[PDB]
């Protein structure tokens, strides 16, 4: 399948990425580094496992929408489900947010996630848009709460804390809205783009927002007591 | 399908609770509130994609048992799998609960949603009503440490948390217990009563136990630290 | 089906192991040794439900690898999931590990059944063989930190604690890494042991593994504060 090499080399970055976070994670013994370096390892382990399961084939499944059989990565859902609300606990402790403000990202993304597979899966071709709604809404509310209510306590912290915070604020806010933009056009949705080009599109989003994102915070300072 | 308007009508009540939480949400700061406003409002979000799951006929399945192709809405069981624990954790914040205490819950409460769930879509008429059973049974167990257990720590705490508590108790006791029953002289169990009147019957309780213990909940004054 | 008899046998030893476990813990009122029996007597419970589901024929599937139909007791991986993780947790909370390690270990043991299941129901021969060396490598790694880290902080705690640690350890770190031989040499892999022993075998693990564990340490005076 054309796509093959796009999964196979999201599979390989995804893989280095778990490694590289795994050793440069060797010999880190603040409770604070260790929280952040175990979240942000697994992001790509969990990637890694997944790309791998697209590649191989596992992760993939024949839809009927349109009159037609489309292709559907069902492992995408898999895979975000578990790495997107990590990757925004990285970004709740990174700011030191409340117990409650947590637990409501995580909700809200998934149902992000949720809906986004129930979309996925839907036969019925109208409904899978209502499906991408309702989650395009869920993130328009995390991308809120980051903006906003995140960048007013990420902002009284650390000159270092609120820096790295605002990239990686910045990268998310950004990619992760390019995610349903890419979904709706894509095989998914209205089957503009083709699959090969979806799932290359998919993959370089992924790869930024995991090993990008990733290299990033365990990079900087800010990731201490 | 007859029972269409009812999970339009739960669709439409879980969505106005989930709306009415969110706007009734903004403009709370305090870490406690923010807590409990957090879980109340996934529980009817949650609710509402699964109501509308069944609406557009995506929760619904068809399981054969009895030598029959009975009709199994399986959204309700990944619907009751969050929504449920999530207002055990609603109750056990609030009486200020053990670690240990949430977990045990948590745990039972698991265990009879996924006994459910697997009693719903088992192929043998008898084999069901075991699972019934064994559900039945982690249901006792729950509402036992609610009314035993927790009226204990409950009572030795501000006059506005055990007043509020005990109506949630209360309210949870009762229309929580009366889901098993209903499973069971259901389409789920006998078939005694018609799946349209399930739906109603289970539409009703729902809207209840959440919106209507949300509503009391997120009114009181007790909420806050 | 020849191996009905293991499966009723550890249906039944789960099921008095969740009781025992259940009544033991009557009138046990220190937070810690809560925490404790709740994680304790969940693993037989979520165990006993998943080995009547094998015995009842629920957990069972026909997976196609080989040019044969083989049988895969999927509910293994059903219960493995939650099973395993808590079983670290037991761990973890005993030695008072880092809420970083905690969240390492569980991440390792998600991918450590994510793949296992993955793995099994796989329908190209030696790719299942791919996902159980990945599997197999989170293993390896779950064994590290329980082997390495674990002890470390472990003999820097009360002598009860470094003890029963010490042996949990053990019993774990044995008994955990004969599960992939088992797999492997089993039905799911080689189809070297035939079905009715490679579930004796399992059984017998599991029992040990879980029951036996919680009768070590629940029986410990080293579960308190
Ligand atoms: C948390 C917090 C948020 C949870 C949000 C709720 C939504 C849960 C989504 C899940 C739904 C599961 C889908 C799947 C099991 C249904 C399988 O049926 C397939 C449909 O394609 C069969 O076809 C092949
Ligand atoms: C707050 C609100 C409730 C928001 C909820 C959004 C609900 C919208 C539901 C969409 C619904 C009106 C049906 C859209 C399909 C539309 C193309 C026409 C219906 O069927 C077509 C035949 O006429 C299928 O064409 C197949 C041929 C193809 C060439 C497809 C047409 C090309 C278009 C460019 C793609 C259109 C489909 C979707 C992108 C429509 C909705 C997108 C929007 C939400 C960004
Ligand atoms: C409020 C927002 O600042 C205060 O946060 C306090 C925290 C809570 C108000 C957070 C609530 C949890 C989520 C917002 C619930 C997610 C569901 C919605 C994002 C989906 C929108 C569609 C709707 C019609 C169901
Ligand atoms: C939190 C606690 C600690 C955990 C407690 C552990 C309890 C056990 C949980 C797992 C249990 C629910 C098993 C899942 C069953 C699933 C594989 C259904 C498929 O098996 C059926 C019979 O062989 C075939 O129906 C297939 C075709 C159709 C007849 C029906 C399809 C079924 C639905 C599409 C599946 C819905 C599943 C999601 C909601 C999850
Ligand atoms: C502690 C214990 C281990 C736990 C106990 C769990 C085991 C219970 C399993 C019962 C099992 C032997 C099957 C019972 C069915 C029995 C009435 C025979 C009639 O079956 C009918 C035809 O064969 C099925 O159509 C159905 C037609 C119906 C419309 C007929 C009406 C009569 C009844 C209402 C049939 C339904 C049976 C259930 C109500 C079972 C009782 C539940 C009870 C535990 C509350
Ligand atoms: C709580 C009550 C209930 C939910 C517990 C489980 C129900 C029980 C019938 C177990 C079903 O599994 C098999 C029946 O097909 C029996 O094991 C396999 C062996 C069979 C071949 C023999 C069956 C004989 C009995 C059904 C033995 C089970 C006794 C329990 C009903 C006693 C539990 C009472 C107490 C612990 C709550
Ligand atoms: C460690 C983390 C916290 C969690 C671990 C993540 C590992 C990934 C789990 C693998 C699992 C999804 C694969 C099992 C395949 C199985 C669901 C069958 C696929 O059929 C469905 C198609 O509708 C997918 O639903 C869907
Ligand atoms: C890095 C990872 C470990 C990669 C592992 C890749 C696996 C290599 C391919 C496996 C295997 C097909 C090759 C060896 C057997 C060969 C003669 C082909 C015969 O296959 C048979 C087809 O009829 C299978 O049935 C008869 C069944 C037997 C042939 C069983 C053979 C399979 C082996 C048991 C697999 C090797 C196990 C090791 C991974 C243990 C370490
Ligand atoms: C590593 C993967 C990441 C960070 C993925 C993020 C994915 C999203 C934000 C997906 C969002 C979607 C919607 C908002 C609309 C419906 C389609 C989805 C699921 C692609
Ligand atoms: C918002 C939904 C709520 C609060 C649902 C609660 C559901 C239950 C307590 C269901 C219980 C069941 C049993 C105890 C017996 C077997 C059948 C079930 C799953 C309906
Ligand atoms: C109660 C059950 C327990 C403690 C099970 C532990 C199971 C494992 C450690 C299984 C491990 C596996 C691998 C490491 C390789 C692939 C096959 C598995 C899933 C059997």
């Amino acid at each position: 399948r054309p796509e093959w090499i796009w999964l196979a080399l999201g599979t390989a970055l995804m893989g280095l990425g778990t490694l590289y976070f795994l050793v440069k994670g060797m010999g880190v013994s603040d409770p604070d580094a260790k929280k952040f370096y175990a979240i942000t390892t697994l992001v790509p382990a969990i990637a890694f496992t997944m790309y791998l399961s697209m590649l191989l084939g596992y992760g993939l499944t024949m839809v009927p929408f349109g009159g037609e059989q489309n292709p559907i990565y069902w492992a995408r859902y898999a895979d975000w489900l578990f790495t997107t609300p990590l990757l925004l606990l990285d970004l709740a402790l990174l700011v030191d947010a409340d117990q409650g403000t947590i637990l409501a990202l995580v909700g809200a993304d998934g149902i992000m996630i949720g809906t986004g597979l129930v979309g996925a899966l839907t036969k019925v071709y109208s409904y899978r848009f209502v499906w991408w709604a309702i989650s395009t809404a869920a993130m328009l509310y995390i991308l809120y709460v980051l903006f906003f209510g995140f960048t007013s306590k990420a902002e009284s912290m650390r000159p270092e804390v609120a820096s790295t915070f605002k990239v990686l604020r910045n990268v998310t806010v950004v990619l992760w809205s390019a995610y349903p933009v890419v979904w709706l056009i894509g095989s998914e949705g209205a089957g503009i783009v083709p699959l090969n080009i979806e799932t290359l599109l998919f993959m370089v989003l992924d790869v930024s927002t995991k090993v990008g994102f990733g290299l990033i915070l365990l990079r900087s300072r800010a990731i201490f007591g």
